[PDB]
């Protein structure tokens, strides 16, 4: 019964991008599941704050470009769980096609897994190196100033880890909206194991 999962959470941009994290996300996210919280930065606000810290015990933030008034949110983090050290950052300039950028802030934080806020909003994960990394996307679905594809809007995500040893499974949550204004969470899962 204990808690066991990880949330990875960022560029929430409330108040100025976006007002609330949608009620269907809030209700996945409701007490005594998550049992550690990853904020990746730009929240801006107080409430907002307040509102991740009752999500888990332990909330854990870096700094974004947003956060302006923060001193107290460091540049990086780096928690263990198992076998597996998870480092993070907003990183808003970094970007998958450019894997070896992102290693070389792997090898800086000297981590298994680097979680990063891209400024493009889009969830993505991949594996490089024997590493692993990971981009939760937007919680609120913030609209991006970065280059979308034609009939492309932003998707509001994020994700939850569950780490056991040198294995790690993430549920990616996405909210997405069909032709007709409909909408449906989607959920996908992906795996990660450390070679030897």
């Amino acid at each position: 019964s204990m808690a066991f999962l990880i949330l990875v959470i960022g560029n929430l941009h409330i108040p100025d991008r976006a007002l609330d994290i949608p009620p269907k996300f809030k209700k996945l996210l409701s007490p005594g599941k998550i049992s550690q919280t990853l904020c990746l930065g730009n929240l801006t606000d107080r409430a907002t704050y307040d509102y991740l810290r009752s999500i888990s015990p332990d909330l854990k933030i870096v700094r974004g470009r947003m956060d302006v008034e923060a001193t107290s949110l460091p540049l990086m983090q780096v928690v263990t769980h198992g076998s597996l050290r998870i480092g993070f950052l907003e990183g808003f300039t970094l970007v998958s096609e450019e894997p070896d950028v992102l290693l070389a802030e792997a090898n800086k934080l000297d981590v298994d897994v680097l979680c990063w806020a891209g400024g493009s909003h889009r969830f993505e994960c991949f594996e490089y190196m024997d590493k692993f990394f990971v981009n939760p996307g937007s919680a609120t679905g913030a609209f991006t100033t970065d280059w979308l594809a034609e009939g492309e809007e932003v998707v509001p995500s994020f994700c939850l880890m569950d780490v056991q040893g040198i294995s790690l499974t993430l549920y990616v949550y996405q909210l997405r909206k069909d032709e007709n204004g409909t909408e449906n969470v989607a959920v996908e899962k992906v795996t990660y194991t450390k070679p030897v």
